[PDB]
């Protein structure tokens, strides 16, 4: 038909590609924190934009947390909530400047804060020329507007230590409000929003089933959360600390039903050059006989991150090692009793897209910089051919 020309936020509404189905699909591998915290799976259908927007604002945080982790003021404290479906992320550290942005005010001919294009422009944000070693997670920014474009109402608020700004942005970034200054000792960075759960798929409110796979997914992704952050970081989900710092209590949270007493085969994956030096990798790895595929949960960069080199660098290297130990007592058959956790900073990666669900990067990376210690390989092997010699 006609050749039509869209606008960020109309095509946003509309498009998959910035944040994923925007209605209920088959998500594969979706999980959840129930209450001991166990990891369990949600079998049933959910939009990923909606999850995406949770996402967004957590790794914003996060990428702050990193920010600020060798500055005079950190951040202390990522405090998430959710509840009659609005949803809420919170962190202390420097907040977002409040000063007029003289690019912004000029092209939309009025005075724009910089929390305005923070959270109102397309294509903006401190990211958008990214250094080369840089392992935030930010890079496109656009994560904070898909946020707003997906809400009824959201309100930003920011303080720097001398002033407060509170704004608020309605209508899936339709009506913009003029913003609220005023003097203040606090300093700290707040979203808070509804999202559109009923344009994306959802009953009006939650319903019950509703409410609780949602909160259970982002209290799971709170976990993720903690045990990427540095040492001087709490997480909260609904005021209660998320007490989940280490890859082996996440590994304990994925492997309580299924494995429970399970022994935890644990690394630290080390490089020797920089930047890579930089970035200790912390793995955390099950083998069990009632695991029937190999499974990762891979926190990179603060992201979720369901596909990369990294996961075939160490099962081509636990392989070999399986394959040599098998034939003298004598990849799939070698990796599938495998549960492991990875977690931590990788410099350089590229994505496939705006989800951040793979991650890109060159195999020789992990050739050429990277170690995994041998005592993990062999007590890894040690337990991998048990089991492969049990079947024969
Ligand atoms: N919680 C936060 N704390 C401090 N600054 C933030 C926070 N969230 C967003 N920002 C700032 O707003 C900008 C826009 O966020 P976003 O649209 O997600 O872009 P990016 O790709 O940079 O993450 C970020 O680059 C960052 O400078
Ligand atoms: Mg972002």
């Amino acid at each position: 038909e006609a050749f039509e020309i869209s606008d960020f936020k109309e095509h946003a509404k509309k498009k998959s590609m910035w944040a994923g189905a925007l209605n209920k699909v088959t998500i594969s591998g979706l999980m959840g924190v129930f209450t001991d915290l166990m990891a369990l799976p949600i079998h049933r259908d959910h939009c990923p934009a909606l999850l995406k927007i949770f996402d967004e604002l957590i790794v914003n945080a996060t990428d702050h947390e990193r920010a600020c982790h060798s500055k005079t003021k950190k951040v202390t404290y990522i405090k998430i909530s959710f509840d009659k479906g609005v949803f809420s992320c919170e962190n202390d550290g420097p907040g977002i400047p409040i000063a007029k942005h003289e690019q912004a005010s000029l092209i939309a001919k009025r005075d724009v804060y910089v929390p305005e294009v923070a959270s109102c422009f397309f294509l903006a944000g401190t990211n958008i020329n990214k250094a080369k070693d840089c392992i935030k997670g930010g890079t496109n920014g656009v994560g904070l507007k898909l946020a707003m474009v997906h809400s009824q109402w959201a309100i930003l608020t920011t303080a720097d230590g001398a002033q407060k700004y509170v704004q608020q942005i309605n209508q899936r970034l339709d009506i913009i409000e003029p913003p609220t200054i005023t003097p203040s000792r606090e300093m700290f960075t707040r979203i808070e929003l509804m999202p559109v759960y009923q344009e994306l798929g959802y009953a009006e409110p939650l319903s019950e089933t509703e409410q609780a796979d949602l909160s259970a997914w982002i209290y799971l992704r709170a976990c993720q959360c903690a045990a990427y952050v540095g040492k001087g970081t709490t997480i909260y989900y609904n005021d209660k600390p998320c007490r989940t710092g280490s890859v082996m209590a996440l590994a304990k949270m994925y492997t309580l039903l299924s494995a429970p007493n399970s022994t935890i085969h644990t690394a630290t994956i080390k490089a020797d050059a920089k930047p890579y030096s930089l970035h200790p990798l912390q793995v955390a790895a099950v083998v069990s006989p009632k695991f029937k595929k190999f499974e990762h949960v891979s926190i990179i960069n603060g992201v979720n991150c369901v596909k990369g080199e990294h996961v075939t660098f160490l099962k081509k290297t636990i392989n070999e090692m399986v394959i040599k130990k098998f034939q003298q007592t004598i990849l799939r058959d070698s990796c599938s009793n495998i549960f492991v956790v990875i977690v931590g900073s990788i410099p350089g990666i590229e994505w496939t897209g705006q989800r951040k669900d793979e991650l890109s990067i060159a195999e020789n990376v992990f050739k050429t910089h990277y170690s995994i210690p041998s005592s993990f390989l062999t007590s890894m092997t040690r337990s991998i051919v048990d089991i492969l010699l049990q079947s024969i």
